[PDB]
């Protein structure tokens, strides 16, 4: 897989509600940097971190995406909305730009880039 299409299933999987299955696409060592949050550090902790918001329905739009490097390496740069649907209702559209780096078909970096007050203020109930 190239990187652009690794990033492209990372995202599918996301979209089918298959979390275990898109985190088996992170490197063990994932460095997964919400660029406004704390960092995390490995898969467990990614997967961990995707769950901490109880969604029932997910849709991360992709508007755009592009990759750096060649067919075994390079950045994969996102143009998202990321939309969920939480259990008690609240819905919410969190408007992201994401950088993966990819080696080998595994994604070693993940960096989104987007406004903590903006997902604050969506979060609030």
């Amino acid at each position: 897989m190239t990187p652009l299409e690794t990033v492209q299933l990372f995202l599918a999987r996301v979209n089918a509600l298959d979390l275990d299955g898109a985190c088996a696409l992170l490197a063990e060592d994932v460095v997964y940097d919400n660029v406004p949050m704390p960092t995390v550090h490995g898969r467990a902790a990614a997967r961990a971190f995707l769950s901490q918001l109880p969604a029932t329905a997910i849709d991360w739009e992709t508007h755009a995406i592009a990759a750096t490097g060649d067919a075994a390496r390079g950045t994969v740069l996102t143009e998202r909305t990321d939309r969920f649907t939480l259990a008690d209702g609240r819905t919410l559209a969190i408007r992201v730009m994401g950088a993966f780096d990819v080696a080998d078909g595994s994604i070693t970096a993940w960096r989104d880039y987007f406004d903590l007050g903006q997902f604050m203020a969506q979060m609030a109930p």
